[PDB]
This record gives C-alpha cells, structure tokens and sequence, in this order.
C-alpha cells in the first residue's frame, strides 16, 4: 500500500486533513478524490471514485470516511475487484488484510475518534495477505461477483 | 424484522446458540442456514444462503457471524439487493438501518463479546429506515449493481 485513493462525504470530511497528514507521514502518496468542504454531498459518488481507482490499478488501495463508514463501504463493495472493510477497531482491519486481502478501508467520523482512527489505519497498512487456505475463500467472493 | 435468515462459519458458531436464543426471545422467527458445528467450513456459502433468502424476499433480513464478520459481510454485499453492515458497536448498526436501509447485519465472535453482540442486534432490529434524502443515496448503491 504505497499509494492510496482517499474519499469522504461532508461528515467524513471532519477527519480528512488529519488522516491525509497521517498517511503522508507514513510515506503513502494520497490521491484525493474529495470531498473538499463540509457542504452536504452524497457518499456513493466518492465511493465510486476511490473504487474505480483501486479496481483500475491506478492506486494500491483506498480509504473512505463517512458518518459511520458503513454506507460508503457498502457502495465500494458493489464494485468488482473491491473488498472493503468497515470497522471501529484495528483487529478487524488487520485480519481482513491477512485473511480477506482487503484493498479498501472505511471508518466513521461519528464512531471513532482521530487517534483510534490512526491506529486502525496503521493496523491496516501494516498487515500482509496470508494467502494459503484463505485463497479459496477469497476466490469464492469473486465467483459471487461474476455470476 | 420478524423473520431473519441466520448464518455462520465454524468460528462464528461459538455465538450461534445464544444469538439464535436471543432472537427467539425477542419474537423473531429464525431461518437457520447453518453451520451446525465447530467443524471447519467456508464462510462464503453461508453468506450466499442468507443473501439469496433476503434478496428473494423469503425473510425480512439476515444475520451473519464469523471471526470478524468482515469477510462474510463482504461476500453478502456482492449479492444484488443486499445492504450488509458489519460492526462492533450499536450506533453503526442503528444508523445503517435509519439511513442505509441495511437488510443484513454481521459481527465477529473474536471481536465482540456476547452481550455487546445482543445490544448490536437489538439496535439493528429496533431501528426504522427513515427514507427521505437517504433514498436517493440508496438508489445510487443499487445503480452500481446496474
């Protein structure tokens, strides 16, 4: 995860500058997909921008923030080749990389505070997909897509 | 949410008996898609069973349990007509009903303890979808499905 496409709605935006700064500090190139203010806007559009960038290989992964991260991650997961984890603790983030090869992480600005959110990001970026027995399971997910 | 399709893998199974018993205590009729023991099994199959039930209108919603809930909910979200929330607290569950009309709830037997899980289930079951400005956003999720 060297370059990441970032997206958020107006509610997720409250964490944007700090999370972007944290990613730059961790040495990742952030491709910013918006939004750019607290002006009311629709989360599915930003989900699409990040998801398209990840699925099309222009970026290694995506990070998405809304009020809870849930709606924005449901939208992302609708795209083929996207496996998005939403969570409020770092164990789920870490294991989803290890077992599910997640390429998109989401969380909620009204659920997690900033420093917990930073720890979830670190746990996600720090984990490696373990393949092995988990591969046939991940392949089952793809099969669901292409039916 | 009067009829719920339930599914889990062998790790999610550690919460099955008490979560199913709790749904029944709250007057929910549970359609059990398995699994039925702690023998190793693959979570995508139980995701499909629940998703196909919800999508085909056989039940009102779905509940899924694995180690974290994430892989099983990612699988479920790949099905047309499913909006699945995974979480480890009740706020996300509740708001996902209110704003996103979620029809599947997932959580992790290795992430949340039993009584917190019951509270998440209660919040999800008790919340109403509010429609309004949210329907446009939900319609956009469906548009991605095509």
């Amino acid at each position: 995860m060297k370059k990441i496409a970032f997206g958020c709605d107006h509610v997720g935006f409250i964490l944007k500058h700090e999370i972007v700064a944290h990613l730059v500090e961790r040495g990742v190139e952030v491709i910013d997909k918006g939004t750019w203010s607290s002006e009311r806007t629709d989360y599915p559009h930003y989900a699409s921008q990040v998801a398209l960038a990840v699925a099309g290989g222009e970026v290694d992964g995506g990070i998405l923030i809304c009020g809870t991260g849930v709606g924005i991650s449901i939208a992302a997961n609708k795209f083929a080749g996207i496996r998005a984890v939403v969570c409020s603790e770092p164990y789920s983030a870490q294991l989803s990389r290890q077992n599910n090869d997640t390429n998109v992480l989401a969380f909620g600005s009204r659920v997690v505070g900033l420093e917990l959110a930073k720890m979830i990001v670190d746990a996600w970026l720090g984990a490696q997909y373990e393949g092995g027995r988990h591969q046939q399971r991940v392949e089952a997910i793809t099969a669901i897509e292409q039916r």
